[PDB]
């Protein structure tokens, strides 16, 4: 097991050593010019200064350590254990350590991952090291405040491309060398190698030229849209260079779509890796292009927030992720075609922030992270989305100019170095010309949400006689009220002699503080028909509406002209549903009747997923099975049939039908789309392409309509013959596990929780099939099996890989007091490690929320 580095251990090591350079020499061949299969050779030379006479440890996870030396004295490696690294005893002032090892390839997305493409037999490698998996590829002091230069050399099969952080030098006789990097952290070192297809372009401005590359597997090249990605890339560099002062510091900029990736992307300096789902093989909506552009711009923002300046320790991961999230959405809004990015943020990412902040594991943005175990579960909706939301509010509070000026100072001060909370706040304080210590304490060091509401009286002509914004204390948390810069918007009719649309007819900006903030400027103003006290989504809060405004919202959501205020209403309704203030069936009604007016297909997609959570988790289950699901499925098919042919909305409604709980009529309709012209089904212009076929096959498998005679799967196997790709095989694995047969669920469950050799990406696909909609009664036995299995999975697999089972197989379907008690009994053992307890507490809290919602929906 790799070492669980503690905050205290990291501080202790950084007080003793300062690293200059690494030289990393890799051989990823089999020693005969072909790709290696199990291990690769890694020979690392590190130069570092030390307090003379101290001891340290160099980290390394290897199959074999062949030799290790300190200042050319050979070390005894006969007792080598990856948990202990290699001890370095009696350090000199100036040191050279060499470690020559055979390291293991990964098939679980941590370390140097190896994949074989079934289409062409080609091998592809990529690295992934955040947080502390660099030690699986090279010996190092694996912590982010021990920066160093990197000089990488790789021996590879002759036909391969080889990409690292640095620009390539000409390769010779299998050997690829790279330009030495600037000083950076070990978790950012990259290796991507194999017969990847390439595209090239260049970004040019007054600062100079950045060579751009895009890479993907050869078998996916026909699907690449490199011009669109290069356009977005260049828009990003133009925006960041306009605002951040220091230009991009890491040379060239390669973007590599890699197989079996665990996350969405990773900001390795000069060598950003991506989930290869972003190479679209089939038709996707604008939602997918917009999310991919956000990801491109997020990784690029990290070239400043994480790569140029890095947090000292993982408690300040928000310095990377809150800022990268905020900056990427700002850049998307202002520099790209995705001009509604703040609308998408308010519906998609803020909903994630609220869910995370309300769990019993809620933690401040500036977190307390005692060890690696704690950070490996902290890449979450607070570190990302709440932090970005709170930074958006800081920009409202001090203004964008002072905010950006403070960041430009921060970058210049800490360039190629490390920063903590106190360093960031010092820079923003200097630039803002005011004390932000109280602001930081109440916003960055707290948990929870403040509820914001209008409180007013009106005269007989509907004009305010008094208006305030009321603010609840933070919950869950320490109950404080905060300072907010926010806007009050009043919405009313735009029509000539007509209702027409609800448009903004009055706006007031104000400084809100404490429980009640009077708004004198609204005395004598018409109350209109809908009041929003977080207009333009400037602050992080729980928004609620006065009675009349809420009735207007529930009746006229489709009349709100502008996407952002319409999203503020969708979000308030969804949050009221989560909070047992709006019945599940009323939220489903609202979406079913209003989504035709939601022009932003990304927002519409999220509303349909919410409606599906409402039906599957929040609604009285008898009503959901007998009425709610079949009505929602019928509405999706009506919506699809009324949509424009070939449109994004047409596809979204059919995608949602494929993930719903189906009646026999819906099963017939979807099966007909596999065999026939879609026009015959009233769906002219719908492309029943490779991935929509798989979504339909998975729906038919889930419904018991195909391969229902026994565990054999001739129909799904025929679909793999049609699409015999790594993607088709993972979709097939999902579809086979989705079938409502106990023996199929049991075989899949046992495979994924037992077989440590199974690729994590395949496991995940099987888990998505196990936990299929509508199957909660069938899956009840797997609740106890889950609680009995997860300690072993957590002990055998890394946190990130174990999470596939711990998060993905939590029994969210067992919505009962017995299900709550099952988690309580697991949690009653005080020796369960804190990160595993956290994930079970979160699962238990989601089921508790579902029970409270079902009681509200029934009554
Ligand atoms: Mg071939
Ligand atoms: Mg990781
Ligand atoms: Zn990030």
């Amino acid at each position: 097991a790799l070492p669980n580095l503690t905050r205290d251990q990291a501080v202790e090591r950084a007080a003793l050593i300062t690293v200059d350079s690494y030289q990393i020499i890799l051989d990823v061949t089999d020693g005969n010019g072909a790709p290696g299969e199990r291990t690769f050779r890694s020979t690392t030379t590190v130069v570092f200064d030390a307090l003379p006479g101290a001891d340290t440890v160099i980290d390394i996870s290897a199959h074999t350590v062949r030799r290790a030396s300190l200042n050319d004295q050979d070390l005894d490696v006969s007792g080598y254990d990856e948990a202990a690294g290699i001890p370095l005893r009696g350090l000199a002032q100036r040191n050279v350590v060499v470690v020559d090892a055979d390291c293991h390839y990964s098939n679980t997305g941590e370390g140097l991952h190896r994949f074989v493409d079934p289409v062409d037999g080609e091998t592809y490698l990529y690295s992934q090291f955040e947080t502390a998996d660099a030690k699986r590829m090279f010996a190092c002091f694996d912590q982010p405040d021990l920066k160093a230069t990197f000089d990488v050399r790789v021996t590879a099969p002759a036909h391969w491309k080889v990409i690292s952080n640095g620009a390539p030098l000409a390769a010779a006789n299998g050997v690829h060398t790279f330009a030495t990097t600037p000083r950076m952290s070990t978790y950012l070192v990259a290796l991507i190698a194999g017969p990847y297809a390439a595209w090239t372009d260049t970004y040019i401005d007054d600062h100079g030229e950045i060579p751009l590359g895009i890479y993907c597997r050869a078998s996916l090249a026909e699907y690449m849209d490199a011009e669109r990605l290069f356009t977005q890339t260049k828009q990003g560099f133009g925006f960041y260079h306009k605002h951040f002062g220091l230009p991009y510091a890491f040379g060239k900029y390669d973007q590599l779509f890699v197989p079996e990736f665990n996350a969405g992307a990773m900001e390795n300096a000069g060598a950003v890796t991506f989930l290869e789902d972003y190479v679209f093989r089939s038709k996707v909506t604008r939602a997918s292009y917009e999310r991919r552009a956000e990801t491109v711009l997020h990784e690029m923002a990290h070239m400043w927030f994480g790569d140029l300046v890095t947090m000292t320790w993982w408690d300040d991961l928000w310095l990377n992720e809150s800022f990268a999230t905020f900056a990427s959405v700002l850049c998307q809004s202002e520099a790209t075609e995705f001009t509604e990015a703040w609308t998408t943020f308010a519906t998609v990412e803020k909903s994630w922030a609220y869910r995370q902040d309300q769990l019993p594991s809620t933690h401040p943005i500036a977190a307390d992270i005692p060890d690696l175990a704690a950070v490996e579960v902290n890449f979450d909706g607070i570190t990302y989305a709440k932090g970005a939301s709170v930074l958006k509010q800081l920009v409202a509070y001090v203004g964008l100019e002072r905010f950006l000026a403070g960041l430009r100072d921060y970058f210049r001060t800490h360039a190629f170095g490390n920063a903590s909370f106190d360093d960031l706040l010092a820079a923003l304080e200097k630039a803002s010309g005011r004390d932000l210590s109280n602001w930081g304490e109440q916003w960055l060091k707290t948990t929870g949400l403040n509820t914001l509401r209008p409180d007013f009286e009106v005269d007989a002509e509907g004009r305010f006689t008094r208006f305030a914004v009321t603010q609840s204390g933070a919950a869950p948390g320490a109950g404080e009220t905060r300072v907010h810069r926010l806007a009050v918007g009043i919405y009313d009719d735009d029509g000539s002699k007509s209702s027409g649309k609800l448009v903004r007819v009055h706006r007031e900006e104000l400084d809100v503080s404490g429980p009640i903030t009077n708004v004198p400027a609204l005395v004598g103003v018409s109350r209109g028909k809908l009041i929003l006290v977080n207009d333009d989504d400037l602050t992080y809060c729980s928004l609620r509406l006065d009675e009349r405004s809420l009735q207007t919202a529930l009746d006229r959501i489709a009349d709100i002209a502008e996407p952002l205020p319409r999203t503020l209403v969708w979000s308030a309704a969804w949050e009221m549903t989560r909070e047992a203030e709006l019945r599940a069936r009323d939220f489903v009604s609202l979406v079913s009747g209003g989504v035709h007016a939601e022009t932003e297909v990304g927002v519409a997609q999220r509303l349909l997923l919410q409606a599906q959570t409402a039906l599957g988790c929040y609604a009285e289950p008898g009503w959901a099975r007998e009425r709610g699901w079949p009505q929602f499925a019928d509405r999706l098919l009506e919506l699809a049939r009324e949509a424009e042919p070939g449109s994004d909305h047409q596809l979204a409604y059919i995608n949602s039908l494929c993930s719903s709980v189906l009646s026999p009529r819906h099963v017939q309709t979807l099966g007909a789309l596999l065999e026939g012209e879609p026009a015959a089904c009233g769906l002219a212009g719908l492309a029943v392409d490779t991935d929509l076929r798989w979504r339909i096959v998975t729906a038919l498998a889930t419904a018991g309509a195909i391969d229902a005679d026994g565990p054999e799967t001739p129909r799904i196997d025929a679909e793999v013959q049609r699409d015999p790709t790594a993607a088709g095989k993972r979709h097939a694995a999902q579809a086979r596990a989705a079938r409502p047969q106990f023996v199929v669920k049991d075989e899949a469950f046992t495979t994924v929780v037992e077989d440590d050799t199974l690729a994590n990406a395949t496991g995940r696909a099987m888990i998505a099939g196990i936990a299929a909609p509508g199957q909660g009664e069938l899956l009840k036995p797997f609740a106890r099996r889950y609680f009995q299995a997860i300690p072993g999975v957590w002990a055998r697999r890394s946190s990130e890989v174990a999470q596939s089972v711990v998060i993905g197989l939590y029994p969210h379907w067992d919505i009962s007091e017995q299900g709550i008690t099952a988690a309580e009994e697991f949690l009653s053992d005080p020796e369960v490690p804190p990160a595993l307890r956290r994930l079970v507490l979160e699962g238990q809290a989601a089921v508790q929320r579902s029970l409270r919602a079902r009681n509200f929906d029934a009554d």
